[PDB]
């Protein structure tokens, strides 16, 4: 992530165009200004932006374009173009010359444009964004076509498939000796932090401070770095200046790092050798009007709501969040379970198609590879953050058909070898209980999604309590692992009230979140709770979604339901980081 | 009220017609079947019944009509036609002969039709209902006209002016020796119950039982009746059979009566020599679709809600309720403050006209007389009910202009002389505080309506608490009287939520009902609380009414807001009939 000692190109509006006939790449639309274009805002999903029904569901090729002035002060320095996130696929051109491409979507991609750019004159930038999903994209999907060439995309996750440019686009400048790769690992017993470095024609000189420039250690090398002697309450974080020296130019890069070591012991999650208890939300990158587009106002407000309601942790649910969320996350010291876009590997979640989930035509080969790629990138971007205490390879995969274990074992192995300093998990779906799941052993923490009283035993608390209890303590006796409930919630209309406290009413969300909390309290292995969704969010059209997913404690415009004050009483009434002693 | 030892004529549908040109009484519409009629349901207000905007606000003359068969078994007995309630004015005809008329509205009126009726053949019944209000109606109003003769009624109360036939119509039969008048007064020290009687050519023999026909006393005469030796929890009530004997026929009439004596001592309301604390609602005779029409299902459900929420008392707000509510009220033993339709005697409640409220053109002469009449009738119908512990002459009158005291003193005197066994009150408006009110001395209990934090000091709890406190203890030091707060509430949209707990949100209704309850708890003279309205109800069109009055704890279809559970926690958490010891 860039700092300096740049011109943020995401300012203002871009030219936006559709490619229904799919003429763009053939007719070389990037070598000219978009014919019949309209203004679009970055960052922001293109679907909700124009109130156009046909634009919202369009599946194909979209074209962004924007001219920019390259500042004169960057004469002999390398000019680099960074896209913090272009959702699903993007191919970037700089003034008649093709520079870059990436099929990531929720992770950045950058390219060196020093030759193709002459600092001082205006150059045009054309981005081709694709929002298609097949079986080798993360998350997976499948497109269908018919007569008239109308393309219709179908996917297997819940949230709506927003696309476009979702995070800032940067255009940064570094001297010809840059610090391309950095790694830092911290230890603590009852300690210090090894440092790393990768550069070109430059030596490494590492120093680190605390409050302000008050160095309290130092080191000269690409290893070791140990010296003098970060909490979930405040979050004390030192500033690690890295220096790369050359004959002519010098480079200085500041990296905030917090001393912490996370490890699992029996059925306890230890951050700095202390048992913890997770409370908070599994949220989404969703908002009114802008899709998954990032915005600072929303981050400030949502963090205010989480601070008020007593949440101490949350999970970047179902895709990598914007890194600003993680910088804030280690600033205010909130625990984060980071997760990849690996979601939807299941054909059993049917609103009420290949024949076997781990066949060749679906999830085999490039699917496993590209999943390992999403791992490699998520870790290569979020490795240094002290707020990240957990890895999460995938979310709710069907592990019942033949070949699921053969799929998930190598990913666990490679991911563990990539970052051994943090525990790893895989959130499993509800249809795979303790007697049918075959993957929960590969991972350090078991994550659970449970909806007893909603999908099954619908509306019956008296029996859903028993089934949840039996399933829970049966998990505990089965694997003797720390179990975090990462999804538990029920849909609720914001204004619907009912004397009988039946489903969809706020009284049922309150009484349903309560029983789950008692069963949570009488189980020793439950190392945390995360009510399903923070706020109501947009999903695809189905007969089970009443204008999106209504399982939020807050509405979409961030207004509280009756459960927000219940949870604010529960989480702030207990001691921070502690679980109730069975009551 | 009739029993026997009848044919309820309110069964099914009646013919309904409008009189826009005002031709009815002139062209003798009762002597024929209504030309161009449509089916209407009794009981039920005619305004909401047809979804017709023009029918709902129509101000003039409406015509009901229904043929009926007079049963053969009533050959030589007197046949009487009873209208339990015809709202505002009614003139009743029986088969080409005019029998009765009444300008009451919320009280019954009956007439002897033995000559005009021959039991065995069908007779027609035509009712002329008027919904107009001038300065001599209770409640008062004033009608305006223009070109095209369009009449437009304006009144000064809040609730909508529903009209029509609102309660059952009876057609009962009694032997030629009937018991026209009965009175019963009960005493209790640390006792018995004098009896009364009025008949024609019949002697009085009085006996009374308990559970079933188990007489535990007796008496032969029209006085005395004292013998052996009713609570707000259950409500034990004896059965008093009255007998009127003649040479040929005999009459037996059962009257339930509960032993109780209510009296005010200093600043305490004593029912059976015990200090009390009022909790509950000031409700309305309003419902979806039927206007003010009575219905048993609604009474059962609303009594279920009041029983659940912990209410022990309520006030028949702004008009005499249906007597079934009072029979239920003494059955389950709920305390009732009975009130007349005397409401709207104020020109200061302006949404933001004569010149002085007690002039001759407005409130003078027949206005005072007819008010005394509404008194006389309310007392003549609800005198024997043990559930009625209080008289309430009027509600929110402007007592600031010259001549208010000269108006209200004689009504208090005559009303006290009519029923001295129960305390009397007058609910005063907010604009007349302790330093400006001039009538609160005439009455036994002072009733208060207060809206600090809503109309004045809007949205500010920190100062509305001080103003409410100062006003309250200043009342206490001023008159040293028992003060019941009979109206305190704020409007609330059923589904509107807000993190800032500002006005119209459920959080503001909760936090606003709470502060009022603390200030209630630190005042010794407050002998009860009644949150303003039980359920949202229909009012006239104004810029302050969002589809009616939203100051209800429940919605109109009887669905709870966030305050219903708060009040259910407060009222059932305290001991029944007791006020918290300042906390
Ligand atoms: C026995 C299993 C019956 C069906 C259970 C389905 C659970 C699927 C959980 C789903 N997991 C994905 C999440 O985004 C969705 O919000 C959540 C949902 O349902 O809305
Ligand atoms: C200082 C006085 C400022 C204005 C206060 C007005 C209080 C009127 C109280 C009114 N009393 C009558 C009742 O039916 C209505 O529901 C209630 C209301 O407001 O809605």
């Amino acid at each position: 992530r860039p700092v300096e000692t740049e011109i943020k190109k995401l300012d203002g509006l871009w030219a936006f165009s559709l490619d229904r006939e799919n003429c763009g790449i053939d007719q070389r639309w990037w070598e000219s200004a978009l014919q019949e274009s309209r203004a679009i805002a970055v960052p922001g999903s293109f679907n909700d932006q124009f109130a156009d029904a046909d634009i919202r569901n369009y599946a194909g090729n979209v074209w962004y374009q924007r001219e920019v002035f390259i500042p004169k002060g960057w004469a002999g320095q390398r000019i680099v173009l960074r896209f913090d996130a272009v959702t699903h696929y993007g191919k970037v051109w700089v003034n008649n010359q093709e520079v870059m491409e990436h099929q990531g979507g929720y992770t950045p991609f950058e390219a060196d444009v020093t030759p193709y750019v002459i600092a001082g004159k205006s150059v045009r930038i054309t981005v081709c964004v694709n929002n298609e999903l097949n079986w080798q994209t993360i998350p997976p999907g499948m497109v269908i076509t018919d007569e008239n060439g109308k393309k219709k995309q179908s996917y297997f996750h819940d949230f709506f498939n927003y696309a476009g440019i979702h995070r800032s686009v940067m255009l940064y400048t570094t001297p010809n000796t840059w610090v391309d790769d950095i790694t830092v690992v911290t230890h603590v017993a009852q300690h210090a932090s090894v440092d790393w470095q990768v550069v070109a024609n430059g030596d490494v000189s590492v120093e680190l401070r605390d409050a302000d420039q008050q160095v309290v250690a130092t080191g000269q090398g690409t290893s070791g770095t140990l010296q003098v002697v970060w909490q979930p309450g405040e979050g004390y974080l030192y500033e690690l200046c890295v220096t790369a020296k050359s004959q002519t130019e010098c480079d200085i890069y500041p990296l905030r790092v917090g001393i912490r070591s996370v490890a699992v012991k029996g059925e306890q999650f230890l951050i700095n050798h202390k048992p913890f208890y997770f409370t908070g939300f599994g949220r989404h990158e969703d908002a009114d009007l802008r899709g998954k587009g990032f915005d600072n106002v929303l981050m400030v407000h949502d963090h205010a709501l989480m601070d008020w309601i007593g949440a101490n942790s949350y999970r970047t649910s179902h895709y990598p969040y914007a890194e600003e969320m993680l910088d804030w996350a280690d600033e205010h010291g909130i625990v984060v379970i980071d997760e990849t876009a690996a979601v939807g590997f299941n054909l059993s979640l049917g609103i009420g198609k290949p024949k076997e989930l781990y066949s060749e035509e679906a999830v085999n080969g490039e699917t496993q590879q590209a999943h390992l790629q999403a791992i490699k990138e998520l870790i290569a971007r979020d490795k240094n953050h002290p707020s990240v205490v957990m890895w999460s390879i995938a979310n709710e995969p069907d592990t019942r058909p033949q070949g699921a274990r053969e799929y998930f074992a190598p990913l666990a192995e490679a991911t563990r070898k990539l970052d051994p300093t943090r525990p790893i998990t895989c959130v499993n779906v509800m249809f795979c209980d303790a007697h049918t799941d075959t993957i929960s052993d590969l991972f350090d923490v078991l994550c659970l999604n449970r909806y007893y009283g909603w999908y099954v035993q619908s509306g019956d608390l008296e029996t859903a309590e028993k089934v949840l209890e039996k399933e829970l303590l049966a998990w505990q006796e089965k694997l003797h692992q720390p179990i975090i409930i990462t999804e538990y919630g029920v849909d609720t209309l914001a204004g619907l009230h009912s004397m009988y406290t039946d489903m969809w009413s706020e009284e049922y969300q309150c009484a349903w979140l309560d029983m789950y909390h008692r069963v949570f309290d009488r189980v020793s292995a439950v190392v945390g709770e995360q009510v399903w969704n923070f706020a109501d969010f947009a999903t695809s059209q189905g007969i089970l979604r009443v204008g999106g997913n209504k399982k939020g404690i807050f509405t979409r415009d961030r207004k509280p339901k009756s459960a927000a004050f219940l949870l604010q009483k529960r989480w702030t009434g207990m001691n921070f980081g502690e679980k109730p002693q069975q009551g």
